[PDB]
């Protein structure tokens, strides 16, 4: 059966209606494995750092009391922590069998089903450390298991889609016996970090008819074939899709992809971060806007005055399904469910329409 794994995050809670998210805004049936972004570490330790910590247990205990079937997962690392967060924990066997032995209690005591390890990224220069720390989780997972009458920790990492640092970051074949799935990081192929800075989609499924050589990399449909030709099983891949865009402010009177941008487009009121904008922004972004979608990437962006977004809607996600099905990957995973409209306030659309659409899409 196809997986749907939702990510959430810790920091929705410090946001105003209607981005105010907190874990009982979680619909239990909703997806098949929720993921608590994110944990720290703290004296080679796992931690999570949250005035609403003991919320999240009893929300977790909550959810899973009325969906036996739920799973929940921690994640630890994402692109804030970076590398940097996983030292000194990495640098010696002592100290990540400590590291380790604290995630096994920990999990188990909080009742979670496992670990995801997203290491944003590990580079040539973590490759070693990254690929050391991944076996020995699966071992001691797979050790705990014997001695235990639990259901094994699952192990899940989040990846790049990108073809250099996927080639510089991971040993796949590896990779693909030690996890239990890949969550894959498919979105982010465009943003206001490019050089030279022109608009691009957060998450196009093909290339543009347009695009060759290493510009025809930069779509989720390469990066899920060039994983499974890597060595990952396809039914390993859990595909990401974003419920959010990413902005450009125009430099000029050109409108179409691959435009000149001066920088970011505006901070939405909400997530008030330059360069990107939750689902529940954009609805109220396209409203007065001009929508155009890609007959070649099969994805729509939005023009209003100088701002230009590229983003995913019902539509789009409905292709993005039919072909993670055509491929046979293992399902679908969300950055992240409190990015969708999860109240319904703003979208006129009800509760989770984009993460309700995945889901009745992977149903059908
Ligand atoms: C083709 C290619 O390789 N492109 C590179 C880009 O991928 C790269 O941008 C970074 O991409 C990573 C995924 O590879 C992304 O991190 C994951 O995705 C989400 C959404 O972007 C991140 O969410 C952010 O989390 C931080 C805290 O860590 C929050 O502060 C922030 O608000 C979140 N943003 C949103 C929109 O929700 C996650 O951290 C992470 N998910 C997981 C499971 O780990 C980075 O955010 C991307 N970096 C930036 C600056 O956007 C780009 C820059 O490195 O380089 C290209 O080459």
């Amino acid at each position: 059966a196809y997986k749907l794994v939702c990510y959430f995050t810790n920091w929705s809670q410090d946001r105003q209606e209607p981005g105010k998210f907190t874990p009982e805004n979680i619909d239990p049936f909703l997806c098949s494995h929720l993921i608590y972004s994110f944990a720290s570490i703290e004296n080679n330790k796992v931690i999570i750092k949250d005035k609403s910590e003991v919320m999240l247990y009893q929300t977790i205990n909550s959810l899973k009391t009325k969906n036996p079937k739920l799973k929940i997962l921690l994640s630890i690392g994402g692109y804030l922590f970076g590398s940097k967060g996983f030292h000194p924990m990495v640098d010696s066997s002592t100290s990540r069998l400590e590291f380790i032995n604290s995630i096994i209690l920990f999990l188990r005591n909080h009742n979670f089903d496992g670990l995801d390890v997203s290491w944003i990224y590990p580079d040539q220069k973590e490759n070693t450390h990254f690929t050391v720390l991944i076996h020995e989780l699966a071992e001691a997972f797979q050790k705990d298991f014997t001695k235990s009458t639990k259901e094994r920790l699952l192990l899940t990492a989040g990846v790049s889609a990108g073809r250099q640092m996927i080639d510089n970051s991971y040993q796949v074949e590896k990779l693909a016996k030690d996890l239990d799935f890949i969550n894959l990081l498919s979105f982010d192929f465009h943003g206001s970090w490019e050089k030279p800075l022109i608009t691009g989609h957060n998450s196009p499924l093909s290339k543009g008819w347009q695009d060759r050589g290493p510009s025809s990399y930069y779509n989720v449909e390469y990066a899920v074939g060039y994983w499974i030709h890597k060595g990952m099983p396809s039914e390993k891949v859990v595909m990401g899709i974003p419920t959010y865009g990413h902005s450009f402010t125009l430099a000029s009177a050109e409108t179409t992809v691959g435009a000149p941008a001066s920088g970011p487009g505006a901070a939405g009121p909400i997530t008030e971060s330059s360069g990107f904008l939750a689902y529940y922004e954009i609805c109220q972004f396209l409203k007065g806007a001009k929508i155009t979608r890609l007959q070649d990437q099969q994805v729509p962006y939005a023009v209003k005055g100088n701002q230009w977004v590229g983003y995913d809607d019902v539509k789009s996600m409905e292709t993005k399904v039919q072909f993670l099905k055509n491929l046979n990957l293992g399902g679908a995973m969300i950055w992240s469910i409190d990015m969708d409209d999860f109240t319904g306030k703003s979208c006129n659309q009800g509760p989770y329409p984009l993460v309700q659409a995945v889901k009745r899409s992977l149903g059908s």
